[PDB]
RNA sequence: AAGUGUUUAAGGGCGCAUGGUGGAUGCCUUGGCACUGGGAGCCGAUGAAGGACGUAGGAGGCUGCGAUAAGCCUCGGGG
């Protein structure tokens, strides 16, 4: 639920706002690694592209 | 009565048999060498060449990539 589509329809507000929420996630994500709870531990590279994709469509808004 | 007389192997030699070590030989190859015909003949302050450190769930090397870190987006090819 974090396609390149979607993202592009959310605003700049909400893309930044989804931007942090992915970092908590992926703080989070990290701590249970880190502690051994993480059975999906998928999670982790899913939440860094999701960050990834969130920048990219910043950055191309920003550039135009 | 005198004389004659094979008979041992601590070890060694030679040879044959049978092994070990070693990595020659033969047959190869993932790698090189010399060229042929084309492309491109420059990259860099829009920060180059080259790197240090990082980066995958897990330690390191090589590879890829830079805190968007074996990766992000768009457009194509393929199934």
């Amino acid at each position: 639920g974090t396609t390149p589509g979607e993202l592009r329809e959310l605003t700049d507000d909400e893309l930044k706002d989804k931007l942090r929420e992915s970092k908590e996630e992926l703080f989070n994500l990290r701590f249970q690694m880190a502690t051994g709870q993480l059975s999906n531990n998928r999670r982790l590279r899913t939440v860094r592209q999701e960050i990834a994709r969130v920048y990219t469509v910043l950055r191309e808004r920003e550039l135009g």
